[PDB]
């Protein structure tokens, strides 16, 4: 997260860290045994880390649970970035508490102009590299489709939306991928891609979760 702030320990209790010997992506807990993340974060042997604040210190409140299934959307396309969503099933159900909590799936798509909360342990620099110990947060608005398209040098699909600030300085970044965008208490986005981070007229792009609610429910029910 570039140009954000320290969330505060466990203030985003649905935020998870995907770990393969180090933190590499975020995710969102949607029930006690399933996490929503990005298809492009797929790796085998993922450990999901719940209840984290400082990802480098055992503070208490952590639950580390291996992924038993990592289900990439069948229509994920790594060139076009369409359908950048993956569902991770936890080997065992997490013990839900105040610091480890699910986030609601949407019943309708979020409204253009709404200010949403993006979070993660990704790079905090727009140029160069600095990774935080503790969870970072950024509030930013959903931009119009027309604005997103005008900003982007890449083809935007109906399964993407953009959120951020066109003046630059405020964005998700590397290592935030797969983590949440929450709008009015609903998980509306997954950190997906952007042209660099926090550059002028290059806002962040996010998987549009409201398009996948039926798919998510069906896939969970059958697995
Ligand atoms: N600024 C962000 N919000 C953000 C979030 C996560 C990662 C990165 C990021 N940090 O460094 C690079 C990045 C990156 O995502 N690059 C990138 C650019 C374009 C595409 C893309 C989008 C749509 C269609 C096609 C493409 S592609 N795959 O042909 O380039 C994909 C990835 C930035
Ligand atoms: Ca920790
Ligand atoms: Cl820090």
């Amino acid at each position: 997260i570039v140009g954000g702030y320290t969330c505060g320990a466990n203030t985003v209790p649905y935020q998870v860290s995907l770990n393969s010997g180090y933190h590499f992506c975020g995710g969102s807990l949607i029930n006690s045994q399933w996490v929503v993340s990005a298809a492009h974060c797929y790796k085998s042997g993922i450990q999901v880390r719940l209840g984290e604040d400082n990802i480098n210190v055992v503070e208490g409140n952590e639950q580390f649970i291996s992924a038993s299934k990592s289900i990439v959307h069948p229509s994920y396309n790594s060139e076009t970035y369409n359908n950048d969503i993956m569902l991770i099933k936890l080997k065992s159900a997490a013990s839900l508490n105040s610091r480890v909590a699910s986030i609601s799936l949407p019943t309708s798509c979020a409204s253009a102009g709404t200010q949403c909360l993006i979070s993660g342990w990704g790079n905090t620099k727009s140029s160069g590299t600095s990774y935080p110990d503790v969870l970072k947060c950024l509030k930013a608005p959903i931009l119009s489709d027309s604005s997103c398209k005008s900003a982007s040098s890449f083809i935007i699909t109906s399964n993407m939306f953009c959120v951020g600030y066109l003046e630059g300085g405020k964005d998700a970044c590397q290592g935030d991928s797969g983590g949440p965008v929450v709008c009015s208490g609903k998980l509306q986005g997954i950190v997906s891609w952007g042209e660099g981070c926090a550059q002028k007229n290059k806002p962040g792009f996010y998987t549009k979760v409201c398009n996948y609610v039926s798919w998510i429910k069906q896939t969970i029910a059958s697995n």
